């Protein structure tokens, strides 16, 4: 099944994904953010999604923004549910401010297929 | 497709997953631990696990603590083969000290599906 | 199902799996590194990987690292057709510096698989 979204705003940008066999689609930042060193930010895409039935989405760095800008994602777990606005979690472990702009692609979303497992609770494995 | 645990002390609280189809069992601290500002713990749930086959079991971010207080899931890969105590490894890169009461949620267990490829080498791909 | 690699050159070490049910294949250092204290460096594997249909290659942390010494993996998503040298990109949050000599398992490599959906927009959902 499809990846679903709606743009909760203009300043949203419509996900991407230029490689048919990439692993997720780019998200966009909707607002312009400075982080400073060592610091956190939510970065607000102004999107909000519907995951196809059997994954969750997994907001996962962006390979050069870690390797060039020391920039992590925090948190990165969206529920299959989940129909709020898709915040990125970007922490600055550089020792400069890091600055995103409105259109800068800040993560990706990666479709990952995971079990719902009912629990059982046993005396020892 | 049943994920099974056992406590391994009475201190272990069973996870639990509100909704049907959030993507992670919370895992709860069997302790108090203080952890500050940049540093790490190994905080113990006091539970093993065994995990369905076809899967390994990532303990993951809980979203809030990341964006709040910027806690940060280190390590994270348990094995489908492991029966040991699940411990939670915790980076504080807050300022501030953070505090875990025994029994806080501290962190997701996802069962993410993943394939157990033989290897190959070839001279080039 | 059938992980493919080749070595770059003849610094690499062949990725291996000791136990069957292991999440992950061990990735070596080609090189010596010297991670000073809130560093971060990407260690080269040299080889390259052809990952199996319906995966991508997560680069993961080794749990010891993290839990004994303070060491995280930033980056990480090897999309399924990515034909370079596998980089680690490895962050030390540890006070004091971290050696990786040429040889030393720095990571792990999870052939995690997921979804590659289309995309469609809505105007609400
Ligand atoms: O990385 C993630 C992980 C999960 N989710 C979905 C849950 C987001 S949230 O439901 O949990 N949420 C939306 C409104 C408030 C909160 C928040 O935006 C937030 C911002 C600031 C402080 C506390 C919470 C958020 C956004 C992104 C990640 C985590 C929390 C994301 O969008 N991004
Ligand atoms: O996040 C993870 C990733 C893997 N595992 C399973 C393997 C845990 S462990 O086998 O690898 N382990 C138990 C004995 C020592 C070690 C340890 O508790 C540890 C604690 C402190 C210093 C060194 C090792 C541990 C626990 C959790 C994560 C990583 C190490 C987890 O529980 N949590
Ligand atoms: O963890 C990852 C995530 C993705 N990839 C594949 C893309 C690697 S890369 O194509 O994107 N690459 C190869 C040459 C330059 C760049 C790099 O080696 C790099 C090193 C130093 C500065 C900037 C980029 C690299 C390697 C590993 C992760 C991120 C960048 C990895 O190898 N490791
Ligand atoms: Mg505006
Ligand atoms: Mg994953």
């Amino acid at each position: 099944m499809q990846l679903r979204f709606a743009r909760l705003s203009e300043h949203a940008t419509a996900p991407t994904r230029g490689s048919a066999r990439a692993a997720g689609y780019d998200l966009y930042s909707a607002y312009d953010y400075t982080i400073p060193p060592m610091e956190k930010a939510v970065v607000k895409t102004d999107i909000q999604i519907a995951l196809p039935s059997g994954c969750y989405g997994r907001v996962a760095p962006r390979s050069g923004l870690a390797a060039k800008h020391f920039i992590d994602v925090g948190a990165g777990v969206i529920d299959e549910d989940y129909r709020g606005n898709v915040g990125v979690v970007l922490f600055n472990f550089g020792k400069e401010k890091f600055e995103v702009k409105k259109g800068d692609r800040i993560a990706q979303l990666i479709c990952e297929r995971i079990f719902y497992p009912e629990i059982e609770e046993v005396q020892a494995l």
